[PDB]
């Protein structure tokens, strides 16, 4: 509808495909190469589905902050035949708050859903499902069940995976470019 979506869109139709384990389906953000991100609560395994495709999952690293902390984002490398658009210069370098967020869904339930979810809080520590968790943004969205592993973008940048809500409020761990350097 305006230059948000347009961005969102853009990330959506190129970087993302329907990841499939046993906790369910999931939107999952290409990042360059063969490398996706994921919420850790996923729990990939040795084989994951890839647009309903069985794919053998060649790495797969749970993140964890340098106080040994659970940040919610797994990193998966993917036996797939095909690279994914570089999109490694829309990371953000710092933790930070921004404005006029949209969150993008994309799976068999909630296909081509985009959200507007509006200004965008560095919150920090959450516990999540009883897991104590960093690094955590939060928006006033009424966020359900269906879109973790959504992308979070601004014009112009790729901030964060949603990984929870508490009915009022929706919760993304935050994605930062130091995290994908090869």
């Amino acid at each position: 509808m305006g230059p948000g979506f347009d961005f969102a869109q853009a990330i959506m139709k190129k970087n993302t495909v329907i990841a499939r384990t046993e906790k369910g389906e999931f939107t999952m953000l290409g990042v360059y190469d063969r490398v996706a991100v994921i919420p850790t609560h996923a729990s990939v395994g040795e084989i994951i589905y890839i647009n309903d495709v069985e794919t053998r999952v060649l790495d797969a690293c749970a993140l964890r902050d340098l106080t040994d902390t659970n940040l919610e984002i797994t990193i998966v490398k993917l036996d797939r035949n095909q690279k994914f658009r570089d999109i490694r210069h829309f990371l953000p370098r710092c933790e930070d708050d921004y404005n006029d967020a949209v969150l993008s869904v994309h799976t068999s339930k909630f296909p081509n859903m985009y959200i507007p979810v509006g200004q965008v809080t560095n919150y920090g520590f959450l516990n999540l499902g009883g897991t104590p968790t960093h690094r955590i943004l939060m928006y006033n969205f009424p966020t359900r069940a269906g879109q973790c592993g959504g992308v979070v973008t601004t014009t112009g940048k790729v901030i964060g995976i949603h990984v929870g809500g508490n009915g009022a409020q929706g919760f993304a761990a935050m994605l930062l470019h130091s995290y994908f350097t090869d």
